[PDB]
């Protein structure tokens, strides 16, 4: 028993992290096969950042402008390309440590693990979720750009995030590895705001299943509810709506604990209106919405 | 900006994790050089656990009783030894992936990263601290035994914890890699209780420095305090006492933010007496004591 914010092992992704320098601007790229993926604003200067025309900045750039450093080796760049907001530096040499990998664009609510890098070197690993506003609450300093979010399906590293931007609040924005931004954000240093940040209800419900399973049970209560009437209440507290899919998803946990989702909804409903009255659940004083139904199943069945 | 519970990269330690089976009982061992370290209760059956005489259980055991499995290889065991509560299986082959390593016994308050394993396979990584009662609040299921806690000093993996036991509460106990238990715990399934779990004050003070640095500043206040008078108050809320060493330790953060420790103590003092009044600090509704002064410096300077 016990329940933690737990990242996948970083080891397989560690092998893929390289430094990418362009003039002054230096940051992290991801090396899979004979291609290094990095944010395209590696090309920009501090001033260029204010309003870049990348197309235009790319004209005065050749393969040899791009310093791909793998720890203390230099990969030869034999091609560069722009795919939405990432550069794809074709290098002579395939990453020998390339894992089985996919690029997936996550939906909001899905969680993934961040391997935070500086100078193309892992500093730390942590979990987080794609909020519904399409930000994440990372920890990221200058030089973190091109650090990646991943999940692992046993053998296979699924890459979902490349880190580009911080927004006032210390929330973060970035791209899939196809370089399409999550949410309405652009790689410019112009005004642009996150929308309302909603709570991921299905994730909060899974957390409570995770709570129950560990023997924190007190929030449980006599009442049941309907999807519709729980939403009437949720909406107000800025919770993502719940759906039959969310319910089907939670089934495993429902089956594990013998507590129908709709019962757990009633339990969660009261906590929304009455708060936690000083108590914790799994040593959290607030309702934790950064666990997928899978995160709990993973951690409470203990899959590897 | 942004601040997370962030584990070191697991990759270097991943290489060291092997399955160890003895009859029925199967769990994780750590493979460095020609030695595999595991909990000694690999030898016990379910019944033996109730009150084992290891010395005595070790008599009816030979090298060949111990199945050291490295993914899908079998390491030959050419020697076994008992060091307090760990076995040391001498094998023919040195782990080629052995990192630069040390074994350190941490003091309580120090944090380290857990790489949670089943069948000698990394399932997940998370940070935690050695509470002052000498428990940790892991997440650990049956098969997790012999999973290790580590820190990294740039090149060098420092191993501080091997996981043995869960206690009612879902708190956990275990050993240094010399197999001496942290705290008064024994590898028997007998009654034995954790002491009072105290809050790690120096760690809470660092968290607030971490808060300040990210622009959560509101808890800051007009008052200063003395070490003595803050303790008079702390004691009551079950906070670890503060010392001149704790103050010298926090200096870097004090210097970073221009806020004397004793000021931060006054700020923390009021929050102890008045609570947080619904507000969060770094999106935590309670005072987080699972960050070393180094954890913040690491994450907020961004060392690798
Ligand atoms: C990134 O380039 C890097 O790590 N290498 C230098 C960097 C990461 C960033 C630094 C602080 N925290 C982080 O996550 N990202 C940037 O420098 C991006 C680049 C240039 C500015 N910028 C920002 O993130 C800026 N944010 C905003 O401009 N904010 C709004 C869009 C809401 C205004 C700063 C102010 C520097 C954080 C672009 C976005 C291409
Ligand atoms: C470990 O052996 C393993 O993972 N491989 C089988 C296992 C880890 C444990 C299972 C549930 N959560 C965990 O962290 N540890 C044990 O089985 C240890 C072994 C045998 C019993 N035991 C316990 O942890 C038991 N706890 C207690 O006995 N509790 C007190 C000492 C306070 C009574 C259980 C009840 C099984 C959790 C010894 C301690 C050698
Ligand atoms: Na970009
Ligand atoms: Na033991």
């Amino acid at each position: 028993s016990g329940f933690r914010k737990m990242a996948f092992p970083s080891g397989k992704v560690e092998g893929c992290m390289v430094q990418v320098t362009c003039g002054t601007t230096t940051l992290n790229g991801l090396w899979l096969d004979d291609v290094v993926y990095c944010p395209r604003h590696v090309i920009c200067t501090s001033e260029d950042m204010l309003n870049p025309n990348y197309e235009d900045l790319l004209i005065r750039k050749s393969n040899h402008n791009f310093l791909v450093q793998a720890g203390n080796v230099q990969l030869r760049v034999i091609g560069h390309s722009m795919q939405n907001c990432v550069l794809k530096l074709k290098v002579d040499t395939a990453n020998p440590k390339t894992p089985k990998y996919k690029f997936v664009r996550i939906q909001p609510g899905q969680t993934f693990s961040v391997l935070a890098c500086y100078n193309g070197s892992p500093s730390g690993v942590y979990q987080c979720a794609m909020r519904p506003n399409f930000t994440i609450k990372g920890s990221f300093l200058n030089g973190s750009c091109g650090s990646v979010g991943f999940n692992i399906d046993y053998d296979c590293v699924s890459f979902c995030y490349m880190h580009h931007m911080e927004l006032p609040t210390g929330v973060h924005a970035g791209t899939d590895l196809e370089g399409n931004f999550y949410g309405p954000f652009v790689d410019r240093q112009t005004a642009q705001a996150a929308g309302t940040d909603t709570t991921i209800t299905v994730n909060v419900l899974a957390w409570l299943y995770a709570a129950v399973i560990n023997g924190d049970r007190w929030f449980l209560n006599r009442f049941t509810t309907t999807l519709n009437d729980f939403n009437l209440v949720a909406m107000k507290y800025n919770y993502e709506p719940l759906t039959q899919d969310h319910v089907d998803i939670l089934g495993p946990l429902s089956a594990q604990t013998g507590i129908a989702v709709l019962d757990m909804c009633a339990s969660l409903k009261e906590l929304l209106q009455n708060g936690m009255n000083g108590r914790t659940i799994l040593g959290s004083a607030l309702l934790e919405d950064e666990f997928t139904p899978f995160d709990v199943v993973r951690q409470c069945s203990g899959v590897t």
